């Protein structure tokens, strides 16, 4: 007994796509050069020409898959993508700090967290979810099912993922860390209930116990670094039979739990923005860095001084679906315990032993090394904006993720003089085994609001017009890519086709315009979540920025990313600005 199955992802038609392309590159590329993409694009959707035959090939493809995009968007977003999972790929989650003071208060907290995370599996095991929908109508809750028990596994040429959550005999055991060293959490009974929080608890000062030494070599760093050399040091690792059986227990565990060391000074304006790194990467390979797999596709941290969040694999996971989790876990951990499972001799929560070499201690010190490098080039800021959340725009009747991403438009363009190619995640989940696809913010709309906002010889009226025009153009591209009609995975798709088809690339991909389309100097997503936390991830080129935000009813989350590398750009001046731009449109509109 169930509901219909969901539509497939549709492949656009290719004009519908060519053209949206050409209307989207009008603000960020020369009129010399739109003026030879148009011509590129022409000879490509002319007739009888390659974009008609790698069209039809598409065609085909969605004829004979589930989803004609997700083994393409799987690898070339990420198994095949060799940098570091850490800060490039993988996102991480703040959440607002707990309140204990004292071990107990942690491991009692972290004992609760883990009782949530098996109770939601309990639906997850099921299938028994509550499906969510949008607009009316269903969305594909498949991802919910990629994140426990699962890792990505290092590869001489790509990455895997493995999945054990629905093997014969799927794990039962969680997988702690604490000063570097990992143990085998088993959560379940004999009879396949949970361990009680009480019991969760118990094994948790076993663990923290036998793990008090902090001279231990922090395998888990190897995690950290550039994909090829880390399959290089995993394959080392491994050789040990030992090392081997360890690496196993974490990689099949339902998830990890980092216990945390607690970090350095902190300015105490720069605190926000430390935890944020913690949880992306750790802090460095003199603090937490080492207390990780960053391989897990889920991993749960709990700081010593009540900072918590979580740091996930992206490779089949996407951010919404993973704070839906965090949100049932934190909310789970409120309610009362119910039912106590009777008192039972517990066994000793198993050690899981890494031999070192001196060749691991070299891979280990490398990794210290690199990471060490990416650390200290990343800047990330976090900010809170308390002036008003969806609360405001919904008051003049507009969407207020395309309010804030207008404001973002505009905070760019006080700073850089111009518009930028600029990425917005969109879910794809109304279709099949759905991702994401692109929302361009950049566009002929919003690049007139901002060139006019600070123009003194403009009308309010006409500003007016200008912003609600953007914004609302916005909210239009916003919901056409939600239906599969936007443009970027379709023209990332022919440019696959091509592959397959044995072409070479088409010019319209090799072209002036195509590497500034796709080279977002603004990378960004909007993560809401009913807990008040906010994600984070590194900018996707060097010189670009990462942000994200989660839209409360009365203040917004925001997190900004940015390379060091490039002194042009400065995550906490962008904030600043983006601040303004907020606070500049609603005057504007309330004038
Ligand atoms: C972080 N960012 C926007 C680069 C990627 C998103 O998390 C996922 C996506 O949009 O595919």
């Amino acid at each position: 007994h169930h509901t219909d199955p969901l539509p497939r992802l549709p492949v656009p038609p290719l004009q519908q796509s060519l053209d949206h392309y050409l209307k989207a590159l009008q603000p960020i590329v020369s009129e010399e050069e739109w003026a030879h993409t148009k011509q590129l694009v022409d000879e490509f959707q002319a007739s009888g020409g390659v974009g008609e035959r790698l069209q039809k090939g598409l065609e085909r493809r969605a004829r004979k898959t589930e989803n004609w995009l997700s083994e393409w968007w799987l690898k070339t977003a990420y198994l095949q993508y060799r940098q570091p999972v850490v800060i490039y790929s993988s996102p991480g989650v703040m959440l607002p700090k707990q309140d204990f003071v004292d071990l107990q208060g942690q491991l009692r907290f972290a004992a609760k967290l883990i009782e949530g995370v098996l109770d939601f599996k309990v639906m997850i095991d099921n299938e028994t979810l509550p499906v969510e929908y949008l607009g009316g109508k269903p969305l594909c809750m498949n991802q919910y099912y990629q994140i426990l028990s699962s890792c990505r596994v290092p590869g001489p040429k790509q990455d895997t993922v493995s999945n054990f959550s629905k093997t014969k005999k799927p794990p039962t055991h969680i997988t702690v860390v604490h000063n570097y060293q990992f143990f085998e959490l088993d959560v379940y009974h004999s009879d396949g209930t949970p361990l009680t929080a009480d019991q969760i608890f118990v094994q948790l000062e076993k663990i923290w116990n036998s793990s008090l030494q902090t001279n231990k070599e922090p395998v888990g760093i190897l995690t950290s670094n550039h994909r090829n050399s880390w399959a290089k040091a995993y394959n080392t690792l491994i050789k040990d039979k030992v090392n081997r059986d360890s690496v196993r227990s974490i990689q099949k565990s339902i998830f990890t739990v980092c216990l945390d060391a607690t970090m350095p000074r902190v300015s105490e304006d720069v605190y926000r923005s430390h935890v944020a790194g913690q949880m992306l990467h750790g802090g460095g390979s003199r603090l937490n860095s080492g207390n990780r797999w960053f391989d897990k596709t889920l991993q749960f941290i709990v700081a010593e001084d009540g900072s918590c969040g979580l740091v996930y694999e992206h490779a089949a996971a996407e951010g919404p679906p993973i704070v839906t989790l965090l949100d049932y876990v934190i909310e789970y951990t409120k309610k009362p315990e119910l039912v106590r499972s009777p008192m039972v001799p517990l066994p000793m929560p198993k050690k899981l032993r890494f031999n070192i070499t001196p060749e691991i201690k070299s891979d280990i010190e490398k990794a210290k090394q690199n990471l060490s490098i990416m650390i200290q080039d990343l800047d990330i800021t976090v900010m809170v904006f308390h002036h008003f959340g969806k609360d405001f725009p919904k008051s003049e009747k507009l969407s207020p993720d395309a309010f804030i991403q207008m404001a973002l438009q505009l905070a760019y363009y006080r700073i850089y003089g111009q518009a930028c190619a600029t990425y917005e995640s969109a879910s794809l989940r109304m279709f099949h085994l759905g991702r994401t696809d692109t929302i361009r913010s950049a566009s002929m709309d919003s690049l007139t609001f901002v060139k006019a906002m600070d123009d003194s010889s403009v009308t309010e009226h006409q500003k007016v017009e200008l912003l609600r025009k953007a914004v609302q153009a916005h909210r239009g591209y916003t919901d056409r890519a939600i239906r599969g009609e936007a443009f970027d995975r379709h023209l990332l798709g022919l440019k696959l086709q091509a592959i397959e088809d044995l072409v070479s690339t088409p010019d319209i991909f090799m072209d002036t315009s195509y590497a500034i389309a796709m080279h977002f100097h603004l990378s960004t997503s909007q993560v809401p979540a009913k807990t008040d936390c906010v994600m984070f991830f590194g900018p996707v080129v060097p010189d670009g920025y990462g942000v994200c935000y989660n839209p409360m009813e009365a203040h917004i989350n925001f997190s900004l990313s940015a390379y060091n590398s490039c002194a042009e750009t400065n995550a906490a001046r962008l904030a600043h600005y983006l601040e303004k731009a907020l606070l500049d449109m609603r005057a504007l509109l309330q004038s």
